[PDB]
């Protein structure tokens, strides 16, 4: 594995999380941070892992959204607990 890589995708995770915490609910925002993790994830492996195909299912969900339609806030829940075990699952890749 590449260590710029892993950094990156790392920070990324950390970043999207950071965003659901802070209450980023429009495809608008959520759409470009997804992308990026999602890129970023691919680069460093593309072995699959926990939840890897739920986010790539957001991204779906989310790009299906019309313009200030807001993701609900169970959903942001629901999305960030996917994150969570994708990061761990993630890690015990590396």
């Amino acid at each position: 594995f590449n260590a710029k890589y892993v950094a990156e995708a790392t920070g990324n995770f950390i970043t999207v999380m950071d965003a659901l915490k802070l209450n980023y609910n429009a495809k608008d925002q959520l759409h470009p941070l997804l992308a990026e993790l999602l890129i970023s994830i691919n680069r460093v492996t593309r072995d699959d892992f926990e939840n890897r195909s739920k986010l790539i299912d957001w991204i779906v969900r989310i790009n299906k959204l019309s313009i200030g339609d807001t993701l609900t806030e169970t959903q942001i829940r629901e999305l960030l607990f996917d994150l969570e075990l994708a990061y761990k699952s993630f890690y015990a890749l590396l």
